[PDB]
């Protein structure tokens, strides 16, 4: 169509030039200047390697530029010079003596060559040319005169953004065009993206790539070109560094996480890197001083869920599978609540990716019921050999043939093998299209470009219209297969992230809405009793969502009061467990020890809520806590957020509060007594709260909780539960444990206490069953399986195994 | 470099057992595109080259899923 | 037991793909032959006059013990 892309740039660089120098004639000692850069310049070797010495050459030709004639405004540049258009025009005719269909770089030297009096002629110079490589001109990828250090270590992402091989950025508007901004500052031109791993800096970059190569981009960057650099080693370094100006600022480096270079303006430059590794950076003037922030925050959900969707094309493409919108909405949410390690962008794109992987092998691999009629076979079949042994010519002949016979299932082995070969097929013409319709994609995007509206036409009207239904057609071609799913699901994803968790049944199956929905039960299934407590709590977090509450606050504050061990902590940890899918979603702050530089411990708290946002955060004893605590406290309760020590926020919004106290015990306890009234118990007891807490605080709180003492039918219900998890560990070894109700009430008894509460029972239960249980295990008295029947006794519990 | 699969295919490899999980998680890594290419991270001893050489096998025996069905693998020295 | 090995690497050679009809397929019945000579064989071996053969936990809890403490403990004691 026209020129490679590499003498093209030459061309734009020496034009460029003329400019900076302010000359009016583009002339062929612009395009000499630029091309003759480093002794690594193509242009010099070629120029060497043929007899004459490039550095005089370009000496002598940088001389002529400075005894040029200083014009202005629109003369600037105004036009090329007849030599120069010559030589230019000469270099086609050399690209056609040349199977190469484009003119690079190297036949451009030689008509410059040719054009210049002095060096060496078209003999010598085709020598040289073709003593390099020897090869033709089409370049996409792996290929390029690669002589150069940028060539040489930086990937040219505007043109692989040219070429259409970078991913679809998307959603990042302010970001790229405030960098779009800075590069174009005076004073700060080179800015630096500052933002945590898996966010998605790269992308911004990348993503500007794409806008320069659409022309999306303003004017000044229109043609510029952003290379990214990958890293005696400084000796390289600076032959990429110096070749970069060289290029006056037509190149712009991008490094993905020197002084001088910029010490001259002349070095323009994109960052990237962590935030402490940019404060450390923010220690050397010399740079800060030149480099401007550009602080990338990890995307929301609905954006990542934007993003995905973006992508989503792209990757159903390579896994040959369907990537469903409902699976998209799980990578992201999922992810950004139950996945404590990476950051958004990235995470919710591995969880898809892994998935997708993971389905395609499964369509690629033998279905289930064929695994299932090979091993019926192989059943059979072993007994067949088997079954001819010992003569017995009449009870083994008859079985021998009709058990060849019944080997006719060899035939579903094949029928159904075909019925998956036979959806395979479908497959394999799908995948086809979905290549198809990408390469189209790029296709047209590549006209929408060269303005050639020709191709683009008949390819966005006609061709995409079809591939796009023929896909769409195969696709639901599939709706139904007895050996076949091209869907990507929440399962998939909930699984690969049960993966990296616990319980699919839980991460994928219970919705928000229907996890809040049955919070009550839930919660009663491990909490006996305080069914106040469960209310409040429940019907707080549920006029949590549904928005009915400031937004910027947790989800959730409470106040928990009364005795102890009778549910307090038991709830919070169920809460945590129940809401967040695990225990692990709690941290507890046992205050009645924070009496000391306590302010100070956290900010522990601000980075165990920085890496786990949906938790539960239990305070012990706030009564205990001094003055300074309430501060960070209640500055949760505000605002929902908290400022740690370094500065950079936390978000608390996502996070459960609960707090303990035994403040109002002794009078709740005494109005249950003497029976009065609720409401006068709750009044007497806000009272005393009154005497211990800051109004802001008690009137920041979602709801005051009061527990209230068990009854003996609810420790024997704890009983239970309590067993529970030791039926469950038995059960691994088969054994089951059935209890008299003397056996449990005697437990329920033990258990219990006034003062203490349901605390003794484990150690109770401990005691007076786990142990014994356990020597009659060691000492093999219970066996595999055996059915475990305790009772009571004259002072324990007595065991016994039946016949 | 050495050719496990080919070894796997002449029965030459040591029977590896008891590592489907790290193998199947192998193979799903190198269908990915983002990240396809896994490393195997793990203590001396522990059996890090038996899996990819128990992936060998699978190949060789066309246990393995499609797309690696022919593939080779080579072991650098 | 080399008789053994090398048809273990053959009738995986037929089931891989080709010739399964030949002979690798099923002599998975006849073979057992062997297991059944390398049996009543060893039992014959087992004897004095240095007919070593088994290797045992003894002999694993003693190079065990070589390297640590007392076999008495380390084997036995359950
Ligand atoms: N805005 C976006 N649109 C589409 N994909 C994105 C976007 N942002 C990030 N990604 C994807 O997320 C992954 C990492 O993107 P990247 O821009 O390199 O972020 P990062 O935080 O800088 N990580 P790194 O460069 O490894 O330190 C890639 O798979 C990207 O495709
Ligand atoms: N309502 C309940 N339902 C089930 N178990 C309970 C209940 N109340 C108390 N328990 C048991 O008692 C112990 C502690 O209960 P919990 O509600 O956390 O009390 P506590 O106030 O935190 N005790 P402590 O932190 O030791 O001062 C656990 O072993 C629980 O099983
Ligand atoms: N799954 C297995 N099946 C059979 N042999 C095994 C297996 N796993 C480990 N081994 C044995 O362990 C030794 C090393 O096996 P190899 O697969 O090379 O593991 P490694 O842990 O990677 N070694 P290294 O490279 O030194 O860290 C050999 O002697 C093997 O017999
Ligand atoms: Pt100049
Ligand atoms: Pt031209
Ligand atoms: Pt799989
Ligand atoms: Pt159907
Ligand atoms: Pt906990
Ligand atoms: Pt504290
Ligand atoms: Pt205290
Ligand atoms: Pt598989």
């Amino acid at each position: 169509e026209r020129w490679t892309q590499a003498a093209r740039e030459a061309l734009a660089q020496a034009q460029v030039l003329a400019q900076r120098m302010k000359h009016q004639a583009i002339d062929l000692p612009h395009l000499w200047a630029v091309l003759l850069k480093d002794e690594r310049s193509l242009a010099w070797r070629l120029l060497e390697k043929a007899g004459a010495d490039p550095k005089a050459l370009k000496e002598l030709q940088e001389r002529e530029l400075a005894r040029l004639p200083k014009v202005e405004g629109a003369e600037v540049g105004q036009y090329l010079t007849s030599r120069l258009s010559g030589a230019l025009n000469r270099a086609e005719g050399l690209m056609e003596e040349l199977k190469d269909r484009y003119v690079a770089v190297d036949t451009l030297v030689l008509a410059l060559a040719e054009a210049t009096p002095g060096l060496p002629g078209l003999e010598a110079l085709k020598g040289a040319l073709k003593e390099l490589r020897g090869g033709r001109t089409v370049q996409t990828e792996h290929a390029e005169s690669t002589y150069n250090a940028l060539e040489q270590y930086g990937i040219d992402l505007t043109r692989l953004a040219a070429e259409g091989k970078l991913d679809p950025v998307i959603g990042r508007d302010e970001e790229i065009r405030r960098v779009i901004q800075i590069l174009l500052r005076r004073t700060k031109n080179n800015p630096v993206l500052i933002g945590e791993p898996g966010v998605g800096k790269t992308a911004i970059v990348e993503g500007l790539a794409q806008r320069i190569v659409k022309g999306d981009v303003p004017e000044g960057l229109k043609g510029k070109r952003i290379v990214s650099l990958q890293m005696e080693f400084e000796e390289r370094l600076k032959a990429v560094i110096q070749e970069v100006v060289q290029s006056q600022g037509e190149v712009i480096l991008f490094i993905d996480e020197l002084k001088p270079a910029l010490a001259r303006g002349e070095l323009r430059l994109i960052g990237a890197t962590t935030l402490d590794e940019y404060r450390e950076i923010e220690k050397d003037p010399a740079l800060e001083r030149r480099f401007q922030p550009v602080y990338v925050d990890e995307p929301t959900v609905e954006e990542t869920i934007s993003i995905l969707r973006g992508l989503k094309e792209k990757y159903e493409v390579h896994h040959g599978v369907r990537i469903s919108d409902s699976a998209i909405i799980a990578a992201a949410t999922l992810s950004h609540r139950y996945i404590t390690e990476r950051r958004l962008p990235d995470k919710a794109i591995d969880l898809i990716d892994e998935a997708a992987a993971r389905l395609r092998m499964a369509l690629e691999s033998a279905p289930e019921e064929i695994d299932a009629l090979e091993r019926k076979k192989l059943q059979l079949e072993i007994e067949r050999e088997a079954l001819k042994k010992e003569k017995d010519p009449d009870s083994q002949e008859r079985l021998k043939a009709i058990e060849a016979e019944i080997a006719k299932l060899t035939e579903e082995i094949a029928k159904l093998r075909a019925e998956w070969e036979r959806e395979r097929e479908i497959l394999r013409k799908l995948r086809e299209a979905q290549h198809r319709l990408d390469e189209v994609r790029r296709e047209i995007e590549l006209a929408e470009r060269q303005y050639d509206l020709n191709r683009a036409a008949e390819l966005r009207y006609g061709e995409l219209p079809k591939l796009e239904a023929e896909v769409e057609a195969l696709s639901e071609k599939l709706r139904g297969a007895r050996f076949v799913r091209l869907e990507v699901t929440e399962e998939d994803i909930a699984e690969i992230v049960s993966r990296w968790t616990g319980i699919p049944v839980s991460k994928l199956l219970e919705g928000e809405r229907e996890k809040l929905l049955r919070l009550e039960e839930e919660l009663h299934k491990r909490v006996v009793g305080q069914d106040e407590a469960i209310r409040a709590v429940a019907d707080a977090i549920r006029r949590a969502r549904a928005g009915l509450k400031d937004p910027n606050r947790p989800i959730g504050s409470f106040l928990f009061l009364g005795p102890t061990g009778v549910g307090k902590t038991e709830l919070a940890k169920t809460l945590a467990a129940t809401l967040f899918d695990t225990e692990e979603a709690m941290i507890r702050i046992d205050m009645t020890e924070y009496m000391e530089k306590h302010a100070v411990s956290r900010l522990q708290l601000t980075e165990a809520v920085r890496r786990r946002p949906y938790s539960v955060i239990l305070f012990d004893e706030i009564e205990k806590a001094h003055p300074d605590v309430f501060n960070i406290l209640l500055q949760i309760l505000d605002d929902g957020r908290l400022t740690d020590s370094h500065g950079r926020t936390v978000d608390f919004r996502n996070t459960v509060i609960i707090l303990t106290s035994n403040l109002g015990s002794p009078l709740i306890l005494e109005g249950l007594q003497k029976g009065w009234p609720y409401e006068r118990i709750r009044d007497e007891v806000f009272k005393v709260l009154q005497q211990h807490f800051r109004p802001e605080f008690l009137n920041r709180l979602d709801e005051i909780v009061v527990f209230r003492p068990l009854t003996k039918e609810q420790i024997r219900q704890i009983v239970e539960i309590q067993l529970s998890y030791l039926r469950a560990r038995l059960a691994e070894k088969r054994i089951s444990l059935e209890l008299t109700e003397a056996a449990k009430d005697f437990l329920a008894e033990r258990g219990y206490d006034p003062v203490f509460g349901a605390r003794p029972l484990r150690r109770v239960i401990q005691r007076e069953l786990e142990t014994p249980l356990a020597q009659k295990i060691l000492a093999g008295e219970v066996k595999e399986g055996d059915r475990v029947q305790v009772d009571v006794g004259p002072a324990g519990l007595v065991f016994a195994v039946p016949a």
